[PDB]
Formats: structure tokens, sequence, C-alpha cells
């Protein structure tokens, strides 16, 4: 058995727990831009 993606999947490595990472770390820190995008917005279509 090619017993690589039986590792590679949070057991030995992380490999898909990586992918599941990679979406989480993509949308906590796009909820962070709305964070950023409120306030550039508000301030914003002022004089800028």
């Amino acid at each position: 058995l090619e017993e690589m993606m039986t590792a590679c999947q949070g057991v030995g490595g992380p490999g898909h727990k990586a992918r599941v990472l990679a979406e989480a770390m993509s949308q906590v820190t796009n909820s962070a831009t709305i964070m950023m995008q409120r306030g550039n917005f508000r301030n914003q279509r002022k004089i800028v």
C-alpha cells in the first residue's frame, strides 16, 4: 500500500490538514481584511 497518503492525512504529516489550514488562514486573514476595509471605505470616497 502507498501509505504516504495515509500518513500525510493528519496522523503522520498534515498533507490535507495543511489544506484545511490554508483554507482557514485565507479566511481568517480575509476576516481581518474586512477590518482594514472597515476603515479604508469609511475614511475613503472623501478627500483622498
